[PDB]
């Protein structure tokens, strides 16, 4: 009852593609910029860091806020958390309000994980930092951090409902990165920071 409302709410909230909304407000088409994706990284390319960080936090809250409610109302070990977390990410990836063409789910999924375990969220972000500072590819860092998030939850002893949530979310995130992976493998993935050292 209240739980089915929470899952539907999570999917519909997730289905608000904030990057596209703010881009439209600014008169920019995100599909014509950079990677053509609609999440915070390509928002930064199209609109600047201010708007990318804003979209990061909105996409994060899409996952954090419903999952937090599931955690406090039903428990981390409830399949209501599993379905609320999945609904958030599935709405972000396949938004009912935007032709089912969404983002890749990194920020939203981090929000879900933060609601379950701030420590696991921190560790996964630490993995992300290392991989990003090393190779300067957002995609490579997100893929590695996504795999690590699942290992962290597995090794820390979280229950099956959480591991089910994490392996489906994780597999979906990696699959949504398949074009980045093809670019990585062929050497035309966008890389950060090479020319900026001439201005430092
Ligand atoms: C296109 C994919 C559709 C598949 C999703 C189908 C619905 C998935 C999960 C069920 C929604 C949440 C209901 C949970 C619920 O009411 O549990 C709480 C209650 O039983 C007592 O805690
Ligand atoms: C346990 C306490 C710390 C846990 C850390 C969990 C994750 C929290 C913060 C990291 C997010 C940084 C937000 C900025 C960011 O990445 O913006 C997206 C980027 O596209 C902007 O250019
Ligand atoms: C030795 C010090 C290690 C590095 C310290 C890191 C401090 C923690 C967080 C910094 C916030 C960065 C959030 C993510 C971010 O902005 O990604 C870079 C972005 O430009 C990629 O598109
Ligand atoms: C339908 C939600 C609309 C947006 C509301 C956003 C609220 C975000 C964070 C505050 C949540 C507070 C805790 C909610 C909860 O499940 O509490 C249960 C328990 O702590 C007391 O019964
Ligand atoms: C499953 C647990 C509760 C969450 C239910 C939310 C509904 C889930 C997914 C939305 C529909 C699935 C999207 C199918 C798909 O990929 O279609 C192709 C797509 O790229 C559209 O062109
Ligand atoms: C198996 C579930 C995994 C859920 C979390 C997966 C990712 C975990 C940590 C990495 C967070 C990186 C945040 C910084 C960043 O730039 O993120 C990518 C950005 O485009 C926002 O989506
Ligand atoms: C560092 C280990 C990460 C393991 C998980 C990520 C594996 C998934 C996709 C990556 C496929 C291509 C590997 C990355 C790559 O080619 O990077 C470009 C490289 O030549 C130098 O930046
Ligand atoms: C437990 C399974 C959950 C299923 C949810 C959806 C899973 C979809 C794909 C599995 C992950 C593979 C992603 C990596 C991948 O295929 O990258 C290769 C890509 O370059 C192919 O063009």
């Amino acid at each position: 009852g209240s739980a089915l409302f929470l899952v539907i709410f999570a999917y519909l909230l997730g289905s608000i593609t904030f990057g596209e909304v703010i881009a439209k407000l600014k008169g920019v088409d995100l599909r014509n910029v950079g990677s053509g994706n609609v999440g915070a990284t390509n928002v930064t390319r199209a609109l600047g860091k201010k708007y990318g960080v804003l979209v990061f936090f909105l996409d994060f809250l899409k996952g954090f806020i419903p999952a937090l409610i599931a955690v406090k109302s039903f428990g981390i070990d409830s399949w209501v958390l599993t379905f609320t977390g999945l609904a958030s990410v599935l709405g972000h990836m396949y938004p009912v309000f935007f032709g089912f063409k969404g983002g890749k789910g990194v920020a939203t999924a981090l929000g879900v994980v933060f609601a379950v375990s701030p420590s696991v969220a921190l560790f996964s972000f630490l993995v992300w930092l290392g991989i990003f500072l090393w190779k300067r590819y957002v995609s490579l860092a997100s893929i590695t951090a996504t795999i690590s998030a699942f290992l962290f939850l597995f090794v820390a002893g979280y229950p099956v409902n959480v591991l089910f949530m994490a392996i489906v979310i994780g597999a979906l995130i990696i699959y949504r990165h398949r074009e980045n992976i093809n670019r990585l493998l062929t050497g035309r993935e966008h890389r950060f920071g090479t020319l900026e050292v001439l201005f430092q």
